[PDB]
Formats: C-alpha cells, structure tokens, sequence
C-alpha cells in the first residue's frame, strides 16, 4: 500500500482546480 497513497495525495491537486474552475466556467459564462 504505498502507490494508493502517491494518488490520495494527488486528489489535493484535482480538487483545487475542480472549485477553481467550477468558478471560472459560471463566471466566465456569465460575467
């Protein structure tokens, strides 16, 4: 169990531009 870990981590990453995107996409949209 030491590669599962290498991604639990990588999730930090994928959540960041999930909300930051989540916001440019609205915004963007509908500026």
């Amino acid at each position: 169990s030491a590669q599962e870990e290498a991604e639990a981590e990588e999730r930090r990453l994928q959540e960041q531009e999930e909300l930051e995107n989540y916001i440019e996409h609205v915004l963007l949209r509908r500026p």
